[PDB]
């Protein structure tokens, strides 16, 4: 229908933020997506400056008061390749790209105001790179993906999926390079920050619970970190989203436990609005958060009132298409509880066409945060089950290290279980499967090898190939697959949807953005070719000028459009 | 933006539209209605339609007047046209009977006398000439290459072949022990047929840049011109027969056409016609009665010659506004031909306006003073539509419509590119896109490989990629259809074939294929996708699932048309 369009589309140009930090002495960094695209904005207390002309898809995380932004944009049409401009934010809409970083893949960075300090991958290794005044230099060469989280006087901190899906700490010096690991033997760093004392200040989340350790980068000794207030360990996180040191010396915690987090200031419980909270950045002496949760839009609030500076207001009419919402905890093959965000239409009966939206990652979470297709969803009158499949961060360490060496193996069951509960709890009165990513994959390989669960699925920007993928991969997804596969070509091959295709018996609906350079389109004109082959049903979207980060409106209407029209016409079978 | 397209074209597409098949369960109209989403067949007794089919259909057999029963027409094969008759008894609306004798095939055409159902229809060995009567199924004739039944009195069949070099020959075939004979003119093609009660076929036959009905005697071939006793005919100076048959009073009805507007003659008098193109005509409770269509008016039926309307869907006051009017123009081509174009003007778009060059498939087609849904939808989305007959077109002479033959990717694509150029160049033009399907989708591939630049973007529905492979993956008629069109030349199919000239693509390219489309394959279309990504080109494209080359379903044409208006609407918002 034309008016699923129109839900859609306004889902979809609802404004949606996040925050970035403070720059231009006393203002607000945002990224909005907003007015048709993601851009860069100043707010301070009033209307927003853009910084930027042409959509961007992020910028480095600044130093408090910086007086300009590095914006990272796409230059590739989609494929990531990304070049820097900068921006200086006394003068909005003034670009200067940054010409001594050859286009990459730019994964992060923090800009100091004085060196520009990032990671990327080219084809042939992910690396740290430092930019001032003498020019690039490449501080070291990361094992794979690596991120910088802060910068303090000559150290460099930051995290690294460097083996096993754990993640390490790792250091660098700005002035001189080099690179050290921290490895932790009981999980993952999930969040730095260099103390004052010139100590990295970590989330480190272990099998159950996450804590606070300080890391001393001179030994690797490891400590735990004790606050002034017990708020926060008595929070008991599973997870620690973000920390970060305040200008007046406080340490910022977002963690979280089931989907939801919590703010906490030295220690202290900061009220916030329900949902799940980004980085706290103090501004004008407050505190200000983004906030987002299943019915409400990244927005920038205030703490502690939940004042919102900067919100894209959902629609009441949106908004009430999703009835209800619970976290039902599916019981999966081997007795793994799935936490599982489920939303009710209210535009649909009970039982009623139900969709499990897989999420992507794998290192992801539904949570109590804004899905802008499981909105769609639920406007479209679809129940929508969101399973955190074994993988799934959020829900601590041993959960997630669950599906290293196994894709297509346990975390699928746990999407078939939750399938199985959406039905047997009553919910469902047909299934669907619909994913994005790793959420594609697991549609297709569900639809492979599960043939008769669900009545159609939807795989968007899906794997197909992981051997394939592998060879068209970059340094860091190259590395990324090999830890996920375990190595395997076995694996890599076996757990391919593509060598599985005449097992499909259900309708298929692909999306793909044609210049994705993570799940590249080439496996998927194969997929087809073996569907056309095998006589197989299929449909396919092949979306122009774009890759797997949508920074459109347009694009993001391309790529979800297509996924909610063929879930509304096998609706009418 | 695209809600109201999306409101725009499902409203153009489920619109009803109406074509009249005949006269059967006695005195009642046979009519084959898109209506209620889909192509159904419904009798008309001038109250309310009759059903007689259940699930959709492609289309129905030409009923001798009067017989109590409907052959339907429909793929079985989702979408692949491997198509199964259905008989339905007119007194038993809804009860199908499949015809098992009848083994899947694509159904080119067919005639039901009664006593037996006549049909041609093509398999992977052959274009054959079948008769189905109550001793079974007989195959009377393998033909050349396409043939369709046009007529059937007693024993003699009469129909049309495209055998060879793009010309029509007649044919004739005995009902009761098959055999074959052509019949072919050195001065044109045969375009209509009927016999005449005098067992003689009269035959439309349509030269270099003229048409006129000629008799011809089956026996021994003897070509004599017929002669009606009213000259309104002649002097019309047709240079097209869409149609004739004999009434059953022994009246000869003809629908003949110039410059994209057809004219309706009873024993050559003319007889008054809404403004437009008409189809058979059949005599109902005394009156004449046709189909008519306009580029403003959907397939409708009507009495003549009163212009009232029988069976007419009514459009939406908002949609017939967005249609500000439509022109013929002749645009001078490479050689100074010139190119009967029609043109609709947007009441949505500004002068100099967005303006696509809708390419007609076939080849042998044509952009006439017709309905045209794909049109009216890019009239609706603020697009003027400039719709050239390319050499290749039927409507404007023989030789014309030959002159494609041997040259496909060649004069027919220059003449397009003259169009469009002379969209720009009138003024009517601020930016060009092309977009067509089937024959015309591979004019869009053909056009941005060999005329980088001349359109801003492109959309190519259903479109020939590659004459090579597609002739591998083709059946016994299209097979022969492609040799013809190529003239036999593999130099032809391979340097004519877009897929080979990907490198020269600068401009977006939006692809639509229904993937079970046995006329124009996917298979060589997920190989240009290959290419279009190896070579960095911008692309976008849209695969229908479980459908083919003929949409009979509301939904299945919002599948095809719908993606192709978005990606022009979001290239205009473009530079």
């Amino acid at each position: 229908f034309s008016r699923i369009v129109r839900d859609v589309e306004r889902l979809i140009a609802v404004e949606k933020y996040s925050l970035q930090g403070v720059v231009d002495g006393d203002k607000l960094l945002v990224v909005g997506f907003s007015e048709g695209s993601v851009n860069a904005y100043l707010y301070d207390g009033g209307e927003t400056v853009k910084l930027n002309r042409e959509p961007i898809n992020s910028v480095l995380d600044p130093h408090y008061g910086v007086g300009r932004v590095i914006l990272v944009r796409d230059v590739s049409k989609g494929a990531e390749q990304h070049a820097l401009f900068k921006v200086n934010t006394s003068r909005p809409g003034e670009e200067q790209r940054l010409e001594a970083v050859k286009p990459m893949r730019i994964l992060s960075g923090v800009d100091t105001g004085e060196a520009v300090v990032f990671t990327g991958a080219t084809e042939d290794r992910v690396a740290l790179y430092a930019l001032d005044g003498g020019g690039l230099r490449e501080l070291a060469r990361l094992p794979g993906f690596g991120f910088v989280s802060d910068i303090r006087g000559d150290l460099i901190a930051g995290l690294g999926f460097f083996g096993g899906g754990r993640v390490s700490l790792f250091t660098s010096n700005l002035s001189s390079g080099g690179l050290r690991v921290f490895d932790s033997g009981e999980g993952s760093f999930s969040s730095a920050s260099i103390s004052p004392g010139m100590k990295v200040t970590a989330g480190l989340e272990t099998a159950r619970e996450a804590r606070l350790v300080t890391v001393d980068p001179r030994d690797g000794s490891v400590e735990d970190l004790e606050l002034p207030s017990k708020d926060f360990s008595s929070y008991r996180p599973t997870a620690i989203t973000w920390l970060g040191y305040l200008p007046d010396g406080r340490l910022a915690v977002v963690a979280r436990r089931e989907g939801r987090s919590a703010v906490f200031i030295d220690g202290e419980r900061v009220e916030a609005p329900q949902g799940n909270h980004g980085r706290v950045v103090l501004w004008r002496g407050k505190l200000v958060t983004s906030h987002t949760s299943l019915s409400t839009p990244p927005r920038i609030v205030s703490l502690p009132s939940g004042e919102p500076l900067l919100e894209g207001g959902l629609p009441e009419d949106l908004r009430r298409s999703i009835a209800g919402s619970r976290l039902v905890w599916v019981e999966s093959f081997d007795g793994s509880r799935v936490p599982t965000y489920v939303l009710e239409s209210g535009r649909a009966p009970t039982p009623g066409p139900t969709v499990v939206l897989v999420h992507g990652g794998p290192f992801a979470e539904d949570s109590d945060s804004w899905d802008t297709f499981a909105a769609s969803l639920a406007a479209a009158g679809f129940h929508v089950v969101m399973p955190n499949y074994r993988g799934s961060t959020g829900y601590g360490e041993e959960w997630r290290l669950k599906i290293i060496g196994d894709p297509c193996g346990g975390e699928l069951e746990d999407v078939s279980a939750a399938a199985r509960w959406a039905r047997e709890s009553g919910l469902a009165s047909e299934l669907y499967i619909m994913g994005y990513s790793y959420g594609g994959y697991m549609t297709l390989c569900a639809l492979t090898m599960k043939p008769g669960l669900f009545k159609a699925g939807v795989a968007g920007a899906s794997v197909v190939d992981w051997e394939e993928m592998y060879e068209l991969s970059d340094a860091a997804f190259r590395n990324f697959i090999e830890q996920l596969t375990g190595g395997s070509r076995e694996i890599m091959r076996s757990r391919s949807p593509i060598n599985h295709v005449d097992r499909i018996k259900e309708p298929l609906a692909l999306i793909h953005p044609q210049n994705d350079s993570r799940t590249p389109l080439k496996p998927l004109l194969r997929l087809m070719g073996e569907l056309l082959a095998r006589g197989k049903t299929f449909e396919a979207h092949i979306i122009p000028d774009a890759g797997h980060a949508i920074n459109t409106m347009e694009d993001a209407v391309k790529i979800l459009l297509p996924a909610v029209f063929f879930l509304a016409t096998q609706r009418e079978r």
